[PDB]
């Protein structure tokens, strides 16, 4: 039956990469269980609009007050109670997503199957920085194919784009190769994107403008090869509207950044009624993170591998107990109740930079 | 955790109807019910399936549907453990069409699958509404006067929609009536797809009526048609047949054949697939309501707790089971006063089988095993 | 004058092919002659939506009812004396087409004619299935070419599709030559898709949804190669739809998928109007089928070649007693009244699965 | 089986009309009719043919009309055989236009073909009613209301639709003062292609009038400043001389150049090309209705048989022969009553030549063989 949210902790990390990465975390209490969801924003608006300091303000000040104490039929019911409040969807995501970790532990589910998900594992791609040359690019590439990974994205950028491609097409004829284009185009450069063409890459992600649709859709006419959408989708209305403008034909999607579970699976089926793919995109989160993606990731419209690669990737060690590692491309969904995982409470405390709890 | 779908039983029963419900399609006085029972893990799921005996408001039959169960969709489930409905669903393979047949199966999984966790179906698919507002859609009338009288018997129960089936050669005049003595309800019709793109000049003054839409009034599978017709009259069109799944729905929309859609779960396949229609719909800014098609208490809870989502925003088809029914099929009334629908309580459907009420208008029963 | 439609026998058969496959037909009696039809629905729905069990309860349940002591006019009054009843076109096809038959047998006049052709002998193609490599596909391609079939159909599939058709159309660079795409694509495909025009394919049949006309007029703005329409064209007004749409430039016609021959030449004539050719799908039919595919198969806007080819092909031994034979990818109009081919009662009994007569 | 066509007469006559026939490209008082008459297999085909003296609704005249006959399509059929109407048609070489001249051989070839198997006209192209709804086209008028008390004389007969000829600077007032005395009726105009895209104003206000359609207001040949049109304003559009194929009517209809089509089967280049016509106009969900053009009762019952066809949803031109003939050319009354034309009942036409009587009307008589 229904829940009641008693209790509340941020707890703010500064975990070691594989220079640190902070990480925001939220857990809700009740029914004897608790709910852990990790927050996206960064320090300094970067990748989108919100910022760490911004989504705490709003979660101790606004959002949590509207939820302690009170009884809840289901995670919807739970985004509701902070409707009236615009934006900041990653913020909201992280009060959402713990929801669901809460509420499907009270039940005994696995996040993913209470999504509709049934896959046991899922498929995954991995990222590819600017590199030195073209031989760089051949040689990473090459040792990634043989790890297993089931995407390559390379990163393009103007003067940097149809070399590297060129140079791993030619290499690796077969593979699903993508490019991000990271925001650093106009459609002035059209000319040289059409010239990506002839390599058949699955997708050209956010080439343009973070925020921009209507360019997107200008720019989709003047090539062949698909565009992905990334910042510029942060909603179920965005996705409608990209996919029917003709902004792009694959959508990168991350959770938190439209606002959760819930928003993410209706992302996922407007897409796939317009029979467009989506896959998995990634924010180098931490266990709690990953294992939340890796469950959204299980849903059958994710049909391109996704950014949840091995957490030894980012991190000497993880704030969970559980290891998120990938094989051959393939990372197994995480047995258990919820996302499956459990922090580890005694080194989150090794690494804390500070942390509160709010009752009732 | 998962389940085992052990046996099933296909019971179909016969209700008398309490009024004759007059259509464009035609007359109906009886109601044949065909209940799958899936039974796993000591609970049940039960799913009323909406096909008629012959093919007339769309393509399914009741005998076309209850082999397929037999034949190919049973067989697929029968002994099987799955996660979730979705797994049910991908199981019955790639068969094209026959979305109600699959429905049944489905929705049975559903309530099935909610009486494991003890969660009620609508909370489980993401609403929480504990009411649903409601309307009601009234019959072909005898005379152009008839029909207003079983207007203000309703307006008088609080119904929050009127609904007036339409029909070529009666249609402007039973509006005209009805918008006369009742000049500020939220009034609809529908006009079962049998008008044509010639008829658009008749259609167009019912733009003075002020009706919140007009429910499909051309072809069944139409959608293109539609969008002319939508550019063509002030009304805005609601589609029902037309509409057999979410790409369907997405078409609709992006083609602008209409700005509202009834929802029925069982003609698009169930309610993870109602879910899908719902949230393009929402995606598009375009309201669901529900339908119904003269549902025992089985389909009309199944309906309301579909209806508990948030894009359910205008008034649908579920009204009091009292109003069709002598004695439904299950133990709890379904009842609206004032317009509201309260979701029957319990875990999955919040409903149960009156087996042995059952068992007095049953006229076929078979049980098949693992 | 008018016909009666005395009575009405369904003869349900297993007829092995050259693992048997199940002939529902139906004989209607009437003027001291008889009009015959066969039903192309499967036991399970996998080309459409429609089974044999479902239309045999229409059939005995419904239809027949509705006709059996009537007087008719023609065909066109038959099918009326039905209109009330939504989509099953295949079963109505079965009472549609037998009336034709019937009705062209009080007449005394061929099928064909009636329909308003006048060619003689009608061009035939094939269909090949998928094969293990390039070389097995020429190979066969090879010995159809030279038995002189006028049309190489290919089927394809996504990993499966340039390299057969490039391998052909290099050692075939002037056959005629297709693809069936199985609705087995997305628009994803179209960048795959794209590299088949360069082998200029007469036309790529289905490759989206079955029942999709709005995203396959998406996918022919990304490719060059025609489009053609199997499974989504039902009707005379999904034709024009489709061809309005522009969501494709051919359309595959199979008869009983839109009701029969009326509706047929219909689908014929909306085609015509907007210049795009029809050609004759076929079914795997026996010599009734057969037969009446090749009939509709004479009028002038069948300007390529259909899968009507010989009967031999496909079974030990027809039903009927006319063998229907292509020689040099010219399969002779059979000649006679209606269809022109006759049943073989004593034969069709020994491998008769269930058969019923209802009357007046 | 198969037809041969032995030989051919061409009989040319002239008839008084009974009333004064003005139209936008002026008034005509007597009617010239050039018959072709088939004969083969014992039996005839009679045909008539609807161009005129002079080319004023249309390109073609008879005098161009006959030489073509003449010339070159009667040597291209005589001693030849057919298997069926469609073959005679195609033996008519790939000559461009001339459509109303090919559908003096391609009709005369459906009434001798149909009088070979015994079975009526209509029947063979697929049409089944017994009797076709019709209405009357009325000339333009001395007065602006010599107008109404035509028509009371005519909405007295039940004729479904009353049809007013009008024109540059009479348009408004014969419709005004017609709607004025008879606000009910199915009205429409014709309007013979005698305006341009600049008398839009002038045309609009007829908007109110609640007309069923406008026919041809602009250009005989045009169909995109018609699609222009018809999206300047609300009464849907009717194209009578811009459809003379089915390719033509395609166009129309997708250009959105008009909803409705005058369907004149010798216009289109006969019956099979008429049935085509209709079945594409049907695919795009518009109407069609048998025009006419003042024919004798050959061609008058021609036409009532193609209108059998079910796409003829309104009402055509076809009134009762005694309007316009103190004796019509055959045997049998052609006549509405309640705006009903019966199936003149027999093989082919129905209906017979009075030799004698049409003997006393020709003026042009000859006869071609093998």
């Amino acid at each position: 039956r229904m829940f009641k949210i008693e209790a509340a902790e941020i707890v703010v990390a500064r975990l070691p990469l594989k220079t640190h990465k902070v990480v925001p975390l939220l857990i809700l209490h009740g029914e004897g269980v608790q709910g852990v969801a990790e927050g996206t924003m960064e320090a300094r608006p970067m990748y989108r609009e919100e910022t760490i300091c911004g989504a705490l303000c709003l979660l101790r000040g606004t959002f949590l007050p509207a939820i302690l104490g009170q009884t809840f039929a289901n995670p919807e019911a739970v985004s509701d109670a902070l409707g009236s409040y615009r934006g900041n969807r990653m913020a909201r995501a992280m009060v959402e997503m713990a929801a669901w970790d809460l509420w499907a532990r009270t039940l005994g589910v696995p996040l993913g199957t209470l999504l509709g998900g049934h896959k046991e594992q899922v498929e995954v791609g991995v990222s590819l920085g600017i590199q030195a040359d073209e031989q760089a690019t051949v040689d990473l590439v090459r040792r990634h194919v043989e790890q297993g990974y089931r995407r390559i994205k390379l990163k393009i950028k103007p003067g940097w784009d149809v070399q590297p491609v060129r140079a791993t097409r030619e290499a690796f004829p077969d593979i699903r190769l993508t490019v991000d284009a990271n925001s650093a185009y106009t459609l002035a450069d059209a000319g040289r994107l059409r010239q990506l063409d002839e390599y058949d890459l699955t997708y050209i992600e956010q080439p343009l403008a973070w925020d921009d649709l209507v360019d997107h859709a200008e720019l989709a006419r003047r090539i062949r090869t698909p565009l992905c959408l990334d910042e510029s989708v942060a909603s179920a209305s965005d996705a409608r509207k990209a996919l029917a403008l003709g902004a792009g034909g694959v959508i990168n999607l991350k959770v938190a950044r439209v606002g959760g579970h819930a928003e993410s699976r209706r992302v996922h089926d407007v897409a796939q009624s317009f029979g467009a793919p989506v896959w998995c995109g990634g924010m180098l989160e931490s266990g709690i993170g990953r294992a939340h993606n890796i469950h959204l990731s299980t849903l059958s419209n994710f049909r391109l591998p996704g950014d949840t690669s091995s957490a030894s990737r980012y991190w000497e060690r993880d704030l969970i107990q559980e290891p998120l590692e990938a094989v051959d491309g393939l990372m197994p969904v995480p047995q258990g109740p919820g996302t499956g995982v459990t922090l580890d409470r005694e080194f989150l405390a090794t690494v804390t930079e500070a942390q509160e709890e709010h009752r009732a």
